[PDB]
Formats: C-alpha cells, structure tokens, sequence
C-alpha cells in the first residue's frame, strides 16, 4: 500500500494568515501551492515553496478563479481558451517560485468551484489540461478519484492522480455530498477503508469503488492538524508507504 | 554597428485593444511583454508571444507595479524582497507563455514607474535585480544607459542592455526630462547620432554618452508604427545591423 | 409617443479610453455609468458624471459582475445576498460622483452578464432589486421589455422602464439572439415598429409584443455615433417625445 | 472631559476574518469602516454596518489606497484629482450601507500610508479634504492631534476631530515613531494624561501638547479587546464623558 497526503496550502494573503502550514507542512508530502487568484500573493508563494524545501514536500500549483473575494468558490463561465491560458498563467507565476527554491513543479491540483467545474464540465476539464500540457507534460493533475476528469487526462496523455477526501461523506457516484466528519477516530477509520478497501460507504450505504493516490488533508487549525497527524500515525502503523505522488503515479 | 529594437506590446487588458501589435512586430527584434500587473491579461500575453514567434521577434518580460489602474505609471513603495518577489511572479507568468509557444525568454524590462524607480533608489534596483537572478541568472536586464542601474547589474552578474530612446529630450546628466520629438526626420536624426557617435546633445546642449545596445519603438498608432519603420529604413541605410540582444550582449 | 435614449457611457478604465462619450452624450436622455467594477474608475466616473450634467443627460448606475478582464460579460455565480450588496455597493460608488456634481441618480441598468442572468434567474432578479431598494427606492430599474424581471420589480415596490434594442435580432419570446443590424436605416425602421406599433418581428417572423421606454443606443465609434444621431433624427420627424424616463416612468 | 473612542472595523476581506468587531463594537462611540480598497468588502460592509446600528455606534469611513496586498500601509503617488475622487468613490460605497441600515456618515478616517502621507504632504491632504467636501461638509475629518492637517481642513471649512494613540510612542514633534505599549496599565496611564492633561511625552521626554477629541483603540485580539475595555472602564472612573464625535466637534 503506497500514498500521498497533499494539502492546500499558502492560502493567506496580504495581511490575512489562514492555516498553520509550517506545522501541517510536516506531516504532508505534497502541497498544493495557490497562485495568487483565489488566494495566496509573491511573498506567500516564495514562503510557502521555502518551507516546502525546507520539510522535503512535493510542491504542485493550486490554481483557481480570478475571484479573491469569493476565496475560488464561486462558478465563473470561462471559455476553454480563456481557462487553458488562465491556468497556464497560474502554473507560469509558481514555477517562478519553485525554480527560484531549486524546486521542481510536480503537480496541479485546481481549486475550489473550477475543480468542481471540471467534474461536471468536461469541455473545461479538457481546457484545463490543455493548459498544463502548454507548459510542462510531466506534470501531474490532482482530481476527482475515478472521475471523468482522470479519464479524459489519460486520454490526452497527461499523468492523473486520483484523489479521496476521508474526512466528506460520498454519493453513490463518487461525487462528495455538498457533511463533514469532525472526529479525528472516525476520519482515521474512512482513511483505512479507502486505503485497505479501495473504497468507502456513500450516504446511503452503498459502497463506492474508489482509486487512491493521494488523500487531501487540512491545516487551517490546531484541531485539523491533530487531525491530519493522526492519519498520517494510522497510515503507518498499517504499513502503508507514505511518499509523494512522483514516486508512483 | 550593431542594435537591438525593443517596444513595449502585450499592454491591451480585457476588453481594451492598445496599439497596433501585429504591425509593429513586423520591425522590432525584441518585445517586452506586460505580465497582468499594471497591463495585459493571460489571452493577451499568449496572442502576444504567438505574434512574437510568427515574427521571429524575442520575447521578454516587461514587469510593473500592481496598479492597472495607473497602468504602472504610479510609483509604489515597496519593500526590498517585495519588489524581489513581486518581479519573480510576473517572469514566471509571462515565462509560461514562451515556453508554451516553444520559445525561451529573453530579457526583463521594468516598466513605468518601476523603471524610473529603479534608476532613482539603488535597494530596489538591486532588488528587482535579485528577482531575476532568482528564475534564470541568464536572462538580460534592460535599464537606462549608462545607469547606476547598469553597474550593479554587472556586479550582481547579470548581463544587462544599455537602452535609448530617440524620441525623447535629454538632460546632462543622461535621464530624461519628465519633450518627445514628433517628427519621424527629426528623430531618425537623434537615432543616427547615437549608434554613429554614441551620444546625443541635452536640451542645454551639452553632450551626452551613451551606450547604445537596445532602441526603444513605439506602435501605439498608425504614426507611431510609421516612425518605427523610418528609424528601421534608417537604420538600414547606415549599414547598421539590426538584431537581438542575445546575439551580442 | 414618449421615449428615453439610454447608452452605457464610462466604460473606459485607467489608460484605456473606450467609446466616445461626449459624442454621445449630445443624442441621449440617460447614462449608464459604469462603476468600477466591470468598467470605470473614478476618474472615468468623475468626468461621465460632469459631461452628463453639462449635457443635461440623466445619470444611472450601470453595475456589473467583478470581473475587468471579462468586461462584466461573463456569468459568475453570487448568492442573493452577495448579489444584493454587490449592486448596494456600485450604486453608493457612483452615488458619490453624482452629489458632488449636482445630481440626483435616475435608475439602475445592471450591465452586461448580470443583466442576462436576472432575466434567467428570477431568485437573482430579485436579489439585485432589494440592492437598489436597500439604497433608493425611487430609483428606476432598467430590464428586458415585458420581461419577468419587470414583474419582480413591480411586486416588489420597484418602479421599472422597459428596454428595447432597435439593432439588435428578438426570439419570438422577446429575449435577444445572442444578429446585430448594422445599417442606420434598416435600424431607423426598427425603432419606428417598436415605438409607432409597440412591437417588432422576431427571426422567424413571429410578431413580439414590446412596451417601449427607453432604446439602448451606442456610441463606440463614430458609426455608431452616426447612427444614434439617426435614431434621435427619425424620432424627432415621427413627433416622438425624446425625454428622460424619470418624467414619465 | 469628554471623548470619543475610535476603532478601525471590517478590516476582514472575503475568506479571512480580522478583529474582533463585535466585540470591541461594546465599548467605541465610533468605527472607521474600511471600504473595499485596502480591506473590507460587500458583505463585510453591510455587516459591520448592521452591528454598528445595533450597538449604537457611529458609523464613518475608513478610506485606503488601492493596494489589497499591502493593506493599505504602502505609499502610492497620486495626483490631487486621483486623491480626491478615489476618497469620493470609498465614501459613496460606504454610504450605500450606511443608508440601507437607516444610518448617516458622521466622519471620514484615511487609513494606513494614506493616514501617514497626508500628515507629510499637504497638497494630499487638501485632495482627500476636497474629496469629502465634495461628498458632504458636514463630514467630519479625523486626523493626528495638532498636526498641519487639522488647520488645511479648517481653512477648508471641514470639521475636524483631533485623533491621539495611547498605545504608540510620539516624537516631539507630535507624529509617531513608526515602540507600542502592551500593558493595558501604562495605556491607560497615558489615556490619562492626554484626557486630563491635554498631552503625553514624548520618547525623549519632551512634552506634547495634544488636543484630545478622538483616541484609537482596538479589538484585533482578546487582549486588545481586553485593553480597550479597561481604557473605557478608566476613563468612566475619571469621570470622562465618552460620546461620538458628532456630539461635541
């Protein structure tokens, strides 16, 4: 059994702190870099590379939607041209900051309403992936596990890494419900399941077949962190092999 | 005698059509490409360095303070590693885009206020000279000539271009006066006199030295793009070689 | 027979001049300002408030969605209450360069994308109509003719003007196609059906009944400008009361 | 002795929360909204408006530069016209909400750089002044105690509060050292000594007149929260009468 734990981090901006990720940073092995749209700006992103380097964490872009004040977690219609360049600017202004930490980039992972988009768009999934072949085909997408998104990556040749969400209550189809586990044991038992099992009970009871590479962790609080520490403990004691997605996707 | 054509392209926003691009390109040898901070946007940039590649042109970045609404006329007080930092974003936006297009960069020219800036505190010269060092110690620096700028350029070791401007009135002391020559005779005169004699008179008359690697050119206008192909016919007459910097800095 | 003339006016931003305003401004009766958001700056609101004053024409926000670099014409998706304070927002924006001008604000024309999705979502129509009650509720709501935004708006205390667009093709349900006549006098004989028989025919030849109280006109170029001094021609020759909807709405 | 006690509010923006509003909002007369620019938005507008009515404050607004990233604490070169027009469009935003919660505007705050600049240069100071007269004259101004600002803005015919910081270090001058006292203790020694005695010394032990009709408290923490309340709760045993501006100025 082999992970990857990646988390959205360098979320603050400006004035605004959001998250602990020098602490999370230390249980992680990739993080998911914002680029200065949804959230994130130049001294937050060299920060966020420099801690990265500094805890041997993967780092990857986490674009989003020109939308800072909804956070990217609003819906905007973008054309395919207009999301395939807007990503690739994303992807451009992180890179700067990795090559600046001698740093390679080894993934995207969209964020927020357009990685939601690209679940149910698959023109804009296709845009998207565009995108991020424009600048690097080595680079590694972070979507949906066992979405159509995955598919349509392997389809235009792009690496896809399958991600699960342990601590979000599934539907029957593999989409997440728009409740949130808040008990770190409870948490801890979904991460096995998906691990051990290759899936997870959705809402309903009915078991969901799922692909796992990486699982999405938090660090927006002391409690997350205890959370996110405490699978990375249960992982290991079940043997389970955490590296970062470069090493086996 | 040799010299480089630089202008400024890629400063439409949105909706917002600036310049005559495609017509202009048809002269120059090397563009600076706004990166989305004072002008340009993603759909810009990529048509741009499309342009640039179809042209045989170069493509650099042309970085500036994050104020659209000035369009990066209006000087910013920044910090040393804001300004590090702020420069590294925008050449790693922009690089996105060459590298997109098969192309590789080729220099950084600040633009507006950051330029002028730049020649007037030493901190944030060395600043956004550190910026670059960071993403490609390979890449040429375009400042004024004969520039404090210039010299710590050289002993940061980066390669830097010694730019003109034609069309602009001089002081004594080789910085502009805050006079812009209209008449394309008037200024193929002032281009003549600096590649043949390395310098040109001040407003007072006195004479001034000055080390011509790069032009800047305009193309905001049918005129403008009519002056920029005089000073190129000019240019040509007098047996100078127009090329791009990379060829000889 | 009774009309108003509106036209979006002050949709330049910061270095980038767009249409010609105070052209314009010499045909019509209301102004839409834009406020910043899609368009606009406050310089550009400043001056569009005083050639409006100087003009004798009425001042009316033109509120859009927060995207410059879509020029408002792109859907985003807000919550009622987002959307509500969103409009309260511009509308007190341009407020200010009213009263420091003298003047009083007339209506309300949401701009662009916004536009279209109130006459799509009627919970968003809604939304933006307490925007402006929040702040006047003498303001007057510009909308689609016979529209269901209209309908919201009376129910809700809102007075509304019913728009038309003389170059623009209808659907037989009086939405617009996404075909736009180019010739003054194929337009002239638009604006006469509409005014003289209170509807016009759609693309497959369907009449479509029209309440008729404002026509948006242009003013982009000198053609267009052309045009609406055709339209104010043809409407004065049909003894056609060109004045500003606060005098009959 | 009477006094008003001032805080800046909704300094939150999207996503991230700043303060402690509602809290602090229990022992201030006055709250100096921010309005979109440096900090604040929509939402956080309308919010901060509605517990400001519902605790009985006044509401004023607390205009910045337009620099979301630097929180309005860079200095950025304006024009008089630009200065003024972009304090006119802050005020009318604020006063949408103002209105729509049924308040009026007592008072104009400039925030950070901008705050600092105008003290510096008095040609600003006479744009921002212009800005508020040209919105309402009966706006009142808060500015440092004393200082060149206060005179330009009576000259002008601008109410004006002088504003004083217990918790800062002066110069002898009257400006602040760009030292921040942390014991609520000495605070409130010196929230004494500039009610009581009409001023405080400075670093150097110099005396500094100080005229005394608005201090700056804060509520970013516990502790600050902490330290404003003690300072109210000094200041009733001192028999100082603590009300709004608009009361006295």
């Amino acid at each position: 059994m082999r992970v990857d734990l990646n988390s959205d981090l360098g979320e603050s901006f400006g004035r605004y702190k959001l998250g602990l990720d020098e602490e999370v940073m230390k249980y992680i092995t990739s993080a998911n870099v914002a680029c200065g749209w949804h959230a994130g700006d130049p001294l937050v992103m060299r920060k966020t590379v420099r801690l990265a380097k500094e805890n041997d964490v993967q780092v990857g872009a986490h674009p989003g939607y020109p939308d800072l004040m909804g956070f990217g977690r609003r819906y905007m219609k973008l054309t395919p041209e207009e999301a395939r360049n807007y990503i690739l600017y994303q992807v451009g202004a992180l890179y700067a900051f990795a090559k600046a930490e001698g740093l390679e980039l080894q993934h995207v992972k969209p964020h927020g309403a357009l990685y939601n988009a690209m679940v149910k768009e698959e023109d804009l999934a296709r845009a998207v992936i565009e995108g991020i072949l424009d600048f690097d085909k080595d680079l590694i997408l972070v979507t949906l596990s066992n979405s159509r998104v995955a598919d349509i990556a392997e389809e235009m040749g792009l690496k896809v890494a399958h991600e699960v969400f342990a601590d979000r209550a599934y539907n029957p189809d593999g989409t997440l419900v728009p409740a949130v586990i808040e008990d770190k044991e409870e948490i801890a038992e979904r991460v096995i399941s998906m691990v051990k099992d290759g899936g997870i009970r959705a809402i309903n009871g009915e078991w969901v077949d799922l692909k796992v590479d990486t699982i999405c962790v938090h660090g927006d609080n002391p409690k997350a962190v205890e959370i996110t520490s405490y699978i990375r403990k249960v992982l290991e004691e079940e043997g389970v092999k955490i590296v970062p997605m470069k090493e086996f996707i």
